[PDB]
């Protein structure tokens, strides 16, 4: 930061002595259950070598945790969102470029703990029969503990270019009624993958044996609200001062299935079975400082 | 945030050099025990592509933890609020759109901890009878701990469109005199669902065997105070500059019942037995910047 | 908050470009041991659709932890405050309305923790008699911990209307010289309710066997200092621009009794035995922007 | 706070557009070891219904941890401060009132923790004599822990009126060389009250057997520095515009005694043996805005 | 900081009363999978003895976690990024100098904990055969725990000169499905280096036995986003007012191999097998305050 | 604070609309190893009833951890600083007074924790001889833990008057290579006081058997940097407008001695063996607003 290098805070920032033009474009995609919002800002600071557009992609991609199959009362399936994604792309031949984006991938950490105990102990026994007994003992104990935080979903920056950027918010793992965490690959030899299994051997129909949505990450039903920022830079001298950009919002759904064996419930998870893509083109007008869809 | 992408803090925000018009509209619905308050703000920032209205839905929905039935001294029932909801909806044909809303669903987390211990230990025994004994031993120990926060109620953003948004504040689980937590589905083979059971086998009448409201989440009696924000955007060019909007406040009540067996008290819980809906239409005047009810 | 929805912090707030008129009214009620203070502010912001009055109810309600009866040296009683309350009410026919209030009821939470440990261990025994012995062992361990905060008193918002609001600060539970917590319903078959019992079988007179007030919540003796805010809104167009409001401060006292059995001390607690209500009417003048009592 | 009720921070506060007159009055009371300082501020804000005086009582009451008696080398006593107090009082006849005071008594809390562990374990024994043995075992464990903070001294607001306010800072409990805590009533059948006892059976003279003051709360020797605020309000219309006010600073000392039995040291504590009171009258001039002593 | 040495905060900082010229240069290196962004700022403060340029090197170096070989179904290899690097260098003969850089190397810490427990215990035994027994025992236990945080990657400032500076972000260690941490040198006699091994003896092909990328540091796939600052100072008096500077972004990849023994999977890691270097020259114009590439 | 009593933050403070005159006086006392710095500020605010001088006493008193005696190779001594002190005193007859000082003595606290565990357990034994055995058991456990912070040195305000104030920074206790803490009175029957003893029975000369200063609090060698504030108030009316003030900096050294017994090293500590006092008189000129030495 500025102060670490002896510079008054906010001296190197863009956007003082400049009117900034902003706007909202909201599109609801009924077919894909995605409320899409772009909030943009043009910043033409004459002390900066280029024009800037900051595009904030917001809105909410519905989870759409749908209990689908019902082929008997022994078999049931749940489509669930294992990934949410937002991507932006400038066409191949445009002069505008992707200059920055937030957030980015941060370095994860963990606490490591080692312990060492030495112990000495003694005994003196004795009955009324006048018999005395004794014990001298020692022990060593070496321990290690590893402690880290595990978010239900991880938010990842996909490797940008100067023409494309995106994020994926991927299912990581989750607690199911105090057991777990379970994840997409959990495997118990008897119960299979218990990720969304309500009971090991309850006697309801299959379709009633999924974890109550209220007891699961609320991103799985009500859905995820992106909050991502992209900065696009544009040369003042360029011939063409109109740029197109494509924004895709994406839901990736896995397929969690329950079946009754003879004795108990067993779950399966299949990765990436369905993908919903909602694609929109936006027109960036650098002269008027407007985005339209 | 602005500074992550080299931009002076608050450059891209809306609402400088603008008079903002605000107001309060308060309606008490006596029949449903809901104090409803809208606090609104019109922000017409000429550097923004659209007019904005921020609607804050506040007030307090009473819990209404009512001990109802009394059919003998063996049977009693308690109506209790398992969910509170606030929803806003712009009619089908309006040009105004829902642009934003706060709060949203955030990613839940958990702490995971694993431990490994190795142990060596030794003995020398001995009595007065001159008899010497000895012991050499080892042990391994693998451990895991999972730690996470469990609020009494969860606050959840329901999947928005460009025409509707709502929140539901749903009962999650709760401690009953240091036991539990219990939830809507708790089931002990003998005591049933102990969620609101004061005693396992006290000899009061049924109606006196419910947990003291003061010892339960105060949302259950005194009630919940919504504090939600919705942003509505409107085109300056639209022909009709008057918008209608509906706000519903909602209480969902479960039915917790106690009955005496021969030996002890048993509780049952039935989901979503009663719903109270309080609906209000508001008129948004974009030219005069007033909301009325 | 403003920034979450792309709005410059404090844009939607009331009370810029406005002189605010404030005042203090202090009344001491000698009979009921209540110092009552109203601090008010009229905020007439012309960009807001209504006039506002913010009424802050402060002061201090003395605890009045009185050791009362002394009928012998075997029997004694303690009056103690189990609840403090502040309530405001606008008369039935007034046009002013209660628009807001702080604080409100917060969602309580709790930390849940589960542990699982597996263990293997081995032995080699041996005496001087040349005899060798052996042991192989295993173990499982499943654990859970629940952790939550328990304040001595809870502060609760009573379900408001548009005409009334109040808070009650109620006794929750308390530690007695490192035992407990105890509460209003604690019951040990031998000692009864030990809430304020200094000793199980000391030989002082009963009146000397109550916990030292310095070792209890200081709300019990020195008392409670309310700090509550109520916002009243009024129409600029109303005919009547004078409004009455009533404020009650209230102390509810329980009755904790000690008696000697043949062997030990036993305590009893009786709920809500005495109530002290101090009522004041205030006159709100919206034209002059004054409150008087 | 302002923002909780949609109001720009600091709108409702007193004291903009006002010259504030302040002053210091310092008095040292040599007999009682009390440095007394009043820092005052008159705020006449014309938008407030009354004139205000903020009186801050500061300075330092010396502890005066004196090892006093020495009647032999078997008997010794220690005078030590168990309480410090500051009180302000407006005479009977005054029209000025005490309007506020800080700090106040806040609600104490505690963390409660419950634990439940189930355990299974197995064995297989065996010697060279071909003899096989076996063990199957189970265990349950229910736990509770209570966790709270215990300051060495508690700071308590004494129940104010409109004419008097005071604080007492009272000894709560203390650690003695890692043992305890002990308090004023600690009682071990053999050692008595060990609060300030250096050793159980050292062979120094009694006067050398007290805890080193540097190893005790520093309030006990170097003393306590009050930092309390009182607000006095006065009517602009009042006839007499001069107000008297009395301030007492108080030290209460207990008497901790050591005596040798035949075998060990035994300690006694006697409550409230000596009280030092330093009283000062201050003249408040509301027309000139000065306080004098 | 300023205030620690009695100086008004921000008095000693550079860059008030000065127009600052900034710019963005973005270059995507397709061959090396590196998005490179330079954000620069020239600050010519006339109260400072030299001109300054702050160069912020950002963008993203893709991880490029490629599962490469497939020579049978017994042998597979993974190229993975063990280091990312950014370096700046001024040519030999330039008068400009590297003056500062952020971040720098921090002192790491660790918590140390020692424990001592003494234990006494006693028994009285007895059967129906009238026989009485007894046990007296003691134990000592001396313990230590060491606790520290271990990031997945460390960020290190390479020893600067006045002509060069760089950072390397190097793989440190990582958790593999709750085991580990493992690092580049982990060696288990049977399993080899388990760093990226999914299973010890699953029966898939080798290429399917690598840890799921979503379960590993996201720096390994999606990649690292540098965020580094360099300050270059230049003399006003210098004859040549143009400076060249080279910036290298670098990916170092290790080679993790899996092979089947007869019984289980074994992993190997070879350090620094592939290096990708992307080099760019930039032209600094001190008179016009522009950087170009 | 201001806001607790409804007053705009910083309204009651001294020192707006006032030129403040400040200065530094530095004196190094070579003989006593004390760098003494006074930083002062005169604040003559006409809205305050008196003139103020703030005197900040800074600099550094060197530790002077000197291994002194060497009378053989069996006996050695270490002079070490057990206290550092700064005091200010206005002569008897001066009209100026000490009005305030920072820091002051704060109330210490501690965390207290109690635990109660109940346990039930069972067994089934058995040999090949067909013989079955059994065990039923219970256990109780009552626990307490006490947790508090112990700084190496305590910083204490000595009881001020209106004419004198000082601080002492006194040695409290310390860890010696992970053992201890030890303090001035530690006493082990065999090793004596181990405070600064490097080894129990190493065979170096005594002078080489002291703890490495780098492994001890750095106040013990490199020394202590006072940072204390005193406020002096003066009447505008006074005849004499010149005030003298004395500032003493002080080092108190204990004497830790090691001697070899026949078998091991034994340490002694003697309190307060050497005192170094560095005294300076300063002249305060209230008319010119200067301090000189």
């Amino acid at each position: 930061a500025d102060s670490d290098i002896n510079i008054k805070t906010g001296t190197t920032d863009i956007g003082s002595n400049t009117t900034v033009k902003t706007g909202d474009l909201v599109t609801y995609d009924k077919e894909n259950g995605m409320a899409k919002k772009v909030f943009y800002s043009f910043i033409d600071d004459k002390n900066h070598n280029k024009k800037l557009l900051v595009i904030r992609t917001k809105g909410t991609i519905a989870g759409q945790y749908r209990v689908y199959s019902e082929e008997g009362a022994n078999k049931s399936g749940l489509a669930w969102p294992s990934a949410f994604k937002v991507q932006l792309q400038l066409p191949d031949n445009e002069v505008a470029q992707i200059s920055d984006y937030y957030p980015r991938n941060s370095i994860d950490t963990k606490e490591y703990m080692s312990t060492l105990t030495y112990g000495f102990n003694g005994n003196v026994t004795g009955d009324d029969t006048g018999k005395i007994g004794g014990l001298i003992g020692a022990n060593v104990s070496i321990g290690h503990t590893l402690k880290y935080v595990q978010p239900d979903f991880k938010t990842i920056l996909e490797s940008p270019t100067d023409k494309k950027v995106g994020w994926k918010v991927i299912f990581n793992n989750m607690v199911n009624q105090n057991w777990g965490p379970y994840d997409r690959d959990s495997w118990n030899p008897v119960y299979g993958n218990q990720l969304f299994m309500k009971t090991r051997n309850g006697s309801m129909k299959a379709a009633d044996n999924f974890l109550d949505p209220n007891k699961a990450s609320s991103l799985l039903s009500s859905g995820f609200s992106p909050d991502f920022a992209t900065v696009i830079t544009m040369d003042r001298k360029a011939s063409k001062q109109q740029t197109n950009i494509d924004v895709i919002y994406e839901r990736v759904r896995d397929d969690y299935q329950l079946h009754w064996t003879s004795t108990n419930w067993k779950g399966t998870n299949t990765k990436d079975k369905w993908t919903d893509r909602s694609s929109e083109r936006y027109k960036i007008d650098w002269e008027k400082e407007e985005m339209t869809n």
